[PDB]
């Protein structure tokens, strides 16, 4: 339910601005100024993209402009933050992943630019695109189709293209490729399905299907598909054995065989 | 011919600035108000590399002094963007490149540090190639030696040590690294021929020849020599197969045997 | 010593002020200015740590409190540089990794967040955290404990968890994840003993020992505890082989079988 | 009325866009985006009042918020700019006020501060009336008071003190002082009556009453009150004649005797 | 000639550099670099005008095209700079006016809105003016013609409007309004002669002409025609005297009759 | 006495961190965490001359070097402050000066300057001095010798050329002029003795004496000297008549006949 949320990240902005003075003006900006998590949001993404070409508050009004077109994108970064506090074992705070982590700012990033691409306004989403690249190292074409309840932890190399597919409740961390072939366009990037967990630095390769439920171990190179509840590990990846759950975005248990 | 290139640039930077009206005066500024590539790319370089040690309007006299001196950079760069385009489906505008793509600008910044490396202007060198680790999270040390019609898709992560070599039409993906052995000064990375494919998260290591035409897998380690027109993969690699074309670099098939 | 250190490295800004106009004013604000390598440490962190939230001249002020109250981190400083110049054959110079290397200027941005974070100023060691990972790519939890000698060559890409520590005369490349398993807090992230070297793109995951003298191949993913004076290679990592020396992080020998 | 102001700003605005390249974006972000006068006020107050200290993004919640509680002055700023245009022979469109005379923006932040005096947030009217001394060079005390239809022409040097009182449809050029006398608290500031023109570089001084319709000559220093419909010159100034016109603020005939 | 202030401000920045640390990447950017006056111009105006509306190397292409077009500017430039250095004695160098003085600067702004004013950039000449006014405290309408060997020292409060004239050789002081009578087009401010000065604080109004020769008295309010050869102060301004001089704009001699 | 004012200030800045919010960090920052007058002056000399060619950082270790060199600079600086508050009845607070008034911050950026000057690092105080005129409208040459006490009201358009004199206690308004004749070096601009109060737009050129507690009415052009304990006005100036007290300089009566 998104209030909670809201509510208790303004709660964690008081018991929190007292301790730090340096920091005080800054949490009164990000959190505590803002009546909905909407508002704080625009806020962050405005000062996270801001760049001499266009600056924070012409991206502020794109943002909003987005968000009041669509306000299922607002309720998607609260899954998400959500996703970060129950999975992150070095995240316990609501206020945390919207403050401070670049995987968090890079996912609301690329769901503005995928909301511009649908539009038309693709030049833009590009430029947006490539900027995220930069300013915090997660490269997201904005044609790809990213669900909600998704966490990127540390997010550093992370590389999604333009005609993936990410389903929700799924977990994913540093250095890990979802990636194309070919010199040609059309489908040729993954389809990752519900629940799926993906360890760090995995390479995954072509229009595969990587099934509901599935763990994919890390550093392993995925060129086949991985059926549903599977663990696929190596390089070239191989089935190894099944995850020990239903969700394994959910445990984030690391182990394969 | 760069002539090509460069008309085709300034068409797609018209139809461009009258679709997007908060980026037409980006569009104009960083393209339609030029005469040439070599423009453009100075104006590129120069923003992107800005810093507070050094401004853009300084860096842009160090790039247009290297082009001047060796023009012939602004043709590796014509070749560069015409790699992308042809090899990236993501990519269907000569414009892209120039405008966005942090791997093309990284590689053309390694140009500018390769042109004062060569000079004895080294400690501007190894700032240039220290601000654009930082600023587009690609490590090129400038006494590398790399050609022309170069791909870097996407990029982040990749390191080229001081002593490697990567000669024309090799594309590379992120996290690549062509990397050292060793605690010595002297010949200890790798020597990349042409026609060669790196998938992504590929190390390759000391001083050892992939053969033209070769492939390298996704995620795999190299530590010996790679026969020319061989695929290899694995950790470490091993010799799987043969590519499906004489040049994987043009066609970027990712795929390789068990 | 730390009087070695600077004086070398004072020698050689004198130097490079004639071999590059374009830096003079620079390498005079950063190292000729100064009197020891405390002070140029500080005022390159300020530089590097500057933000919109906080300026450069106000952080320099937090480093110099933490440089008083424990002195100890800029002779940990001074090992590191010493470590780098020894290790990478492309540094010569005792200045370059001051100057110029995101690895060594991430490893000390740390020391001064692991300090915050021990005397409870938690919100503006997280902070920092997340600075230095947009900043220089490297994601080090500040609760991590890192001894001195490291070098963190290249650097981009490297994550360090929560609970992890690091040894004394440690290498790392690029790309290196200490990290962590499951979603509950605990002891989760590797113990790096010392003298260990790990190459480019190693994952390290859950609550293992590396122990006394190992190496850990490039590309490796390593599950279970590797023995002291062991190479351990391959994803998952095995057993492989031994180093040609007592310690590979000083010789970076990266062969493996 | 608010909607014609408005309505001629954005035709310009259009034909501006196709005049110069270089700034089509600037007029479209400025300009085109917005669908009032008080929204594109807004966007030129943050981002001209933006500075290091408070970022144009966290401005424009502050001036939004004085627009909504009081909407006249809104309503003031659009008199300001037919002032302008009417008065000034070099300025013939209702977009140049708006977007680049420092005087027409001094005087909407005054508006601002004035408001904020008002509500008793002190240090913040006063942070401001000194930002735009230093990058206006226009010198109002918030204290002021200050009708609309005004016209601050050129604008540098100017200096307005606390008890100052000018009222509407008043032309004041570069280096006026309406300045103060004595060490002590108390009304000492002049009083501006409606209809007055003041020339370029006059020094008004002490609580005196410059009447309706009556004329400042450039460069006069007036230490004692000035009856309507007079004309006052001279260093001290003395009546020298009458005003050609009932509202010599509108006329901008420099000429005495 | 052009070749000799040129060289002569090269031999100061050498001698500038090695005697203070701080600022010697500061004098080899903004001079040592540069090969001739109008590169160095270029780069100056380009950075003190630099704006987050526009950037200092998007100036720089603007004013560059504007020195190719009419490189009459960049002589007009160092007849200024001379003008500074003989006129003003806390002036020694010919660098420091290039460096340092904002009346200077404004004035070289000047001359980029005139071009483009003239040219039908009247929107951008109109941008330029504005953010000169807040910049450098000087407001000169881009309409105006303004010769050269002009001096404004220090300039703070400087107006001069739309329809003024100010020939060669006149020097101008701190808060000297050129200003503009009534709410009409057309000629309306000061046409001013050459060698003329004009004392601090003067205020000049109308199409009034100020006669070859001539001096204005620091604080005068001048509303009649001033005879060529002539000495006018006051407010309002008399003819009072005759200068010591043929060009009181060379001599700066500030007396004046009761 | 110096530590007076300071604990003032720091009362004051306490009274005044809890009302805005906005501003917390910014008061934390220029007052809160400094423990005397030194500190925080080269703090905010060293963000108010901060510029690309040198930054904040750079300018403070100039700043902190000149102040340890000669401490009678900050007592100067205690004695500006006091002359402000006490003089000018706008300002009631001592923080006030420190914060905001250009004309204060343009005085003891000329003091930075002056010493510079007299230590022969004679290009750097005239880079400081031509910036401080961009940033601040005040043009003080750092040859000029600036006594103590001294009020630069307001401050914009002031011109103090290279061989002036001002001793101590003297109020000085905006747009005052103490010029040159001539084109030739030497001895060419005003004394202004002890007590002087010289009024917005004064003019006041050559090597002339304004003696001890004589006052110059505003618009005044002073071509002559002007006898100690007189009133000079008009242009060009005469004696008019004779201040109402010792020191015009501590009432600040603008009248004059």
């Amino acid at each position: 339910e998104l209030e909670i949320v809201w509510k208790n990240i303004k709660a964690e902005a008081r018991a929190l601005a007292d301790c730090e003075p340096m920091l005080a003006s800054f949490y009164h900006a990000t959190l505590l100024k803002h009546e909905n998590l909407g508002s704080a949001l625009s806020y962050m993404l405005a000062n996270k993209l801001a760049s001499p070409i266009m600056p924070a508050i012409a991206i502020r009004e794109v943002v909003e402009e987005a968000y009041a077109a669509d306000p299922e994108m607002i309720a998607s970064a609260a899954c998400d933050i959500q996703a970060v506090r129950t999975r992150d074992p070095a995240v316990d705070k609501y206020s945390t992943p919207l403050l401070y982590l670049k995987g968090f700012h890079a996912l609301q990033a690329y769901r503005i630019g995928h909301w511009l691409w649908n539009k038309g306004r693709r030049a833009l989403a590009i430029f947006l695109q490539n900027q995220v690249s930069v300013s915090f190292q997660v490269d997201i074409h904005p044609a790809a189709k990213i669900g909600r309840g998704i966490m990127l932890d540390h997010a550093t190399g992370i590389v999604v293209g333009e005609t993936a597919v990410i389903e929700d409740d799924v977990s994913i961390l540093q250095s890990v490729t979802l990636g194309g072939t070919g010199k040609t366009s059309g489908d040729r990037h993954p389809k990752i399905r519900e629940g799926v967990m993906i360890g760090a630095g995995a390479k995954i390769l072509g229009n595969i299907e990587v099934g509901r439920g599935a763990k994919i171990g890390a550093g392993s190179v995925v060129l086949q598909p991985v059926p549903p509840h599977t663990t696929a590990a190596g390089v070239p990846a191989r089935i190894v054995g099944k995850p020990g759950s239903d969700k394994p975005s959910m445990d984030m248990d690391q182990h394969f065989n």
